[PDB]
C-alpha cells in the first residue's frame, strides 16, 4: 500500500516537474505517469498549452495548504536523480488534476510504477469527451 509523506514547496519548474524539500532535502520531482507540454523545449521551445500546464501546477501548489508526496511501488528516482511521484495539493492529487483538465496526456507507463493508470486513463478520456485544452 502506497503511503503519503509530507513536502513543502520550493520551485515549480513546469508543467510536471518541481522543485520539493523532502525529508529536510531539495529534490527535483517528476510527475508520474503524466506528460505536460514543454516550455523549454531546446528544439521547439515553448510547445501549445505548455505555459498553461506550467501555471496550473504552480497555482495549484502555490496556494496549497499541504502538499504530500506520493511514491509508486518501483523505482523512486529516474536516471537523472528525479524523484517519481504522485503529488497532492490538499488531497487533489496533481497528475490526475492536470490530466482531467487537459493539460497533461497519460505517459508510457513502466511497471511496476503503474499503480494510478486507470484512474488516470479514465480522466484522460473524460477530457477528450469534453474536448478540453490539448484534446480541442
Amino acid at each position: 500500500k502506497l503511503h503519503k509523506e509530507p513536502a513543502t514547496l520550493i520551485k515549480a519548474i513546469d508543467g510536471d516537474t518541481l522543485k520539493l524539500m523532502y525529508k529536510g532535502q531539495p529534490m527535483t520531482f517528476r510527475l508520474l505517469l503524466v506528460d505536460t507540454p514543454e516550455t523549454k523545449h531546446p528544439k521547439k521551445g515553448v510547445e501549445k498549452y505548455g505555459p498553461e500546464a506550467s501555471a496550473f501546477t504552480k497555482k495549484m501548489l502555490e496556494n496549497a495548504k499541504k502538499l504530500e508526496v506520493e511514491f509508486d511501488k518501483g523505482q523512486r528516482t529516474d536516471k537523472y536523480g528525479r524523484g517519481l511521484a504522485y503529488i497532492y495539493a490538499d488531497g487533489k492529487m496533481v497528475n490526475e488534476a492536470l490530466v482531467r483538465q487537459g493539460l497533461a496526456k497519460v505517459a508510457y507507463v513502466y511497471k511496476p510504477n503503474n499503480t494510478h493508470e486507470q484512474h488516470l486513463r479514465k480522466s484522460e478520456a473524460q477530457a477528450k469527451k469534453e474536448k478540453l485544452n490539448i484534446w480541442s
